[PDB]
C-alpha cells in the first residue's frame, strides 16, 4: 500500500466529519505525497517536532491547533455555538448574545499569538504537519449524542444526570479514562430534562453559553472541560446541570475513530501527547 | 564506582530525609530503571528537556515538578497537608478545611483537565528513565527554614521583627546565592513578627484564603515561596499582618541541594540545570 | 566577511535605538567572538536551542528576555512608560501612579521565574545566545511614530483613527501580517486627536496606563498587544481609541532593520519563530 498525501489524511477526517472542506481550526503547514508512519499527538509544538525527527517520522499530525492559519482564524468556528443552541431550542438572539465575550477575546488572543512559531519549526526540519481539530471533535460529539440518546430516550422523564454519565461510561475513552466525569454544576441524582452536549465547537462555551442553555430549557449542558472560576460561578446560581466529561478523554473519542480509518489505509501511527 | 541507583532506591533517599512513610500523590516514577549512574536534575522538566538529557547520554532524568501521569493528576491529594499545617498553629480542623476547600475545588478542576500522559509519552518513546519528587524535598526545605528561623527569632521574643526572619533566612546559601531577593508584599520589614508559619511542603502556596485563616487565628507572619500577584494585592488592601515571600527557585533548592548531595554520595553524578 | 561577536551583535542594537547603555530586558546568556550563521526568532526556549544545533547555527538571538538577568531586571524598563508619558503632556504624578500596579505585579512575577532554565539548556550545549528587546522595539516604535505624524500632521484636528491606521498599512510589517490592526475602544472613523505610540516600554500599559493618557489630553493611545480583560475594562469605560497593532507584525518593524543590518555585515540570520 502507497503512502498517503496530507490532502488523504486531511479527506479521510472530513469524510468522517461529513464535511465538505477542512474548518478554520485545522490546516496543513507542511505538505507531503507519501507518508506510511506518522506521530500523532493532541498537543505538538517544537519539542514535539524534533522527538518525530529522533524517531525517523514520516510526518506529524496533531489535535490542537499549532499555528498559522488554524490559531489565526479559530475564531471563525465559534459561531457553530449558535448552531448548537438553535438546535436546542434556544433563540438565535439569545444564542448569539452569548456567545459575544467568547468571540471578541478569541480575536484578540488569535491577533496576539506568534502564529509562524511552530510551523516555522516545521518549515526548517522539513518534517510534513498538520492538525485536525473541529472535523474529530464533530465525530466525537455525534458519538457522544447519539450514546446518550440511546441509553436516556426510553427513560423519557425519568433519565437523571447520573443516566447520560453511565452511557459516556459505555464508551472505552471514558471507561479507561485516568480521569473522571465531573458535575460542578447541579448533582448526579438531579433529573436530566433535555441535554446538549457541546463539543466540537472549538473550545467549551464556559459561563454564558450554559446560562443560555439553562435559561431556554436545556437543563444539562455537557462540556469536555470548563474554567474553573466560570464552574464557580454557575454551580453558585444553579438553575441546572453541567457534565465536565474531561479533555483528552473527551479528543480521543473522535480521535480514535481516526486513527482506525488511517491504520486500515495502511499508514502507521505512533501514539503519544495523549494518545 | 558503586552501582547505579534504581529509580525505586532514588525515591526512598528523599522520603528517607523528609522523614514520610509513603510516596505523596504529587511525586511519581513515569519510566523505571535499575542502574541509574548519571542524571540529569531540573525543577521544570518537559519533552525538550527529556531530548536534552539524551542528547547528553543521560541515564536518567530527575524533575522537581510533576510531569503529568498520576503526579498532575493526584496532586490535589497533597493539599490537606495545608490543614495539617494551620493546625499545628492553632487554626481549628473546620476552620483550616473551609479556608483550603476553593484552592481544593480549582485544583480537582484542572487537574481532570490537564494532558497528563503528554510528557511522559515522551519519555517512553525515548526509552529515558524519568521522575519527579516534589513533596518530600519541599519538606526537608521547610524544616530546614523552620529551625533556621526559630533558632535565631525566639530569642528574639516580642523584640523579633520580619527583618530577623529574613536576616535568618539570609544565612542558608540558597537565599545568601540568590539571584532573587525575599520580599514582603504585605506588612513590612519593620513590623513585629508575631508567630510565623513557614508554609511551604504542601504542594502550592496558600493564597490569599489560607494566609487570612493564619492571620486570624494569632499568626502575625505568614511565609510563602510564591504567590500570584492578585492575591497579594487582595491581602496587601485588607492589611492586618506579614506575609514575606522567599522566592520560587531558590527556596525549591533548600530541599533540592541536600537530596542532590546525598545522591552525589551515593556515587551519582548528577547534571544541574532548569534552576539547579 | 568574517564573524561577529556577541558584544557586537548588541552594539549594533543600541546604535540603531540611539541608547548609551543596555536595557535591562536585554542580556547576554553565553558570549561567543565569532558569528557568522545565526537563527533568529521572537520566542526561543529550549526546544529552539536544540533546533539550531541540529541546522548547525553558530548562535542563536531572540527577542524576548529568555530567562536569566533578562526576566530578573525585566520590571526595570517599565520606568520607560513614565518617560513617554510625560512626553506626551501627561503630568509626573499621574504617569507614575498609573504605572504602579503594572510594576508591582511585574517585581513580583519577576522574583516567581524559573530565570536559570532557557540559560542552562544554552550552556549544556554550548550555544552561544542572547536577546535583544527594548533596543528593537524603541527602533519600531520611532519608525511607527515618523509615520503616522508624516500621514497625519497635514490632518490636524480633522486626522481620524483611520488615518493613523492607513500610515502603519504602509509599512511592510503591517501591509504583509496574517493579523490585522484592531481598535477594541473607540473606532476608525472616531478623530484621532493627540496620539501616543506605546511601544518600547518592555509590555503594553493595559487598562492604568491607556486610562492616563485618555484622562490627559492623549485622546488615542496605541499599543502592539493587550489582555483582553483589561480592553474591555477600558472599553465600558470609554475615554478614547485604543489601537491594537498586533504583537508579532510590531516586533518586526524593529526585528527587520536589525536584520537587515546583520546581513550588511555578512551574518547569515536563519528567520523562525515568526521573522
Ligand atoms: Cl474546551
Ligand atoms: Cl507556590
Ligand atoms: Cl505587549
Amino acid at each position: 500500500m502507497a503512502g498517503l498525501s496530507t490532502a488523504e489524511l486531511v479527506d479521510i477526517a472530513l469524510e468522517m466529519a461529513e464535511m465538505r472542506t477542512l474548518p478554520a481550526d485545522s490546516a496543513v503547514y507542511v505538505e507531503s505525497t507519501d507518508l506510511k508512519r506518522v506521530m500523532m499527538g493532541i498537543d505538538i509544538g517544537p519539542a514535539e517536532l524534533l522527538l518525530a525527527r529522533q524517531l525517523g517520522c514520516d510526518g506529524v499530525i496533531a489535535h490542537h491547533p499549532a499555528g498559522g492559519s488554524a490559531t489565526l482564524n479559530f475564531p471563525e468556528v465559534l459561531t457553530r455555538h449558535v448552531e448548537l443552541m438553535v438546535e436546542h431550542g434556544v433563540p438565535a438572539t439569545a444564542a448569539r448574545d452569548a456567545i459575544q465575550g467568547l468571540l471578541t477575546r478569541s480575536l484578540l488572543r488569535a491577533q496576539s499569538a506568534n502564529h509562524d512559531h511552530t510551523p516555522s519549526v516545521a518549515r526548517l526540519l522539513e518534517m510534513p504537519f498538520l492538525n485536525i481539530h473541529l472535523p474529530l471533535d464533530e465525530v466525537g460529539r455525534r458519538i457522544m449524542v447519539k450514546t446518550i440518546q440511546e441509553a436516556v430516550e426510553p427513560l423519557g422523564d425519568e433519565a437523571r444526570v447520573q443516566d447520560a454519565i453511565d452511557a459516556l461510561m459505555t464508551l472505552p475513552e471514558f471507561a479507561g479514562a485516568a480521569t473522571r466525569i465531573m458535575v460542578p454544576v447541579g448533582a448526579v441524582d438531579q433529573p436530566l430534562g433535555k441535554i446538549a452536549v457541546v463539543h466540537g465547537a472549538g473550545t467549551n462555551g464556559g459561563y454564558a453559553v450554559a446560562r443560555a442553555y439553562f435559561d431556554h430549557g436545556v437543563r444539562t449542558v455537557l462540556y469536555i472541560h470548563i474554567a474553573p472560576e466560570e464552574a464557580e460561578r454557575l454551580r453558585r446560581e444553579g438553575g441546572g446541570n453541567l457534565i465536565v466529561t474531561g479533555h483528552i478523554a473527551s479528543d480521543l473519542v473522535g480521535i480514535n475513530r481516526y486513527v482506525q480509518a488511517l491504520e486500515e489505509r495502511g499508514v502507521e501511527v505512533v501514539r503519544m501527547s495523549g494518545l
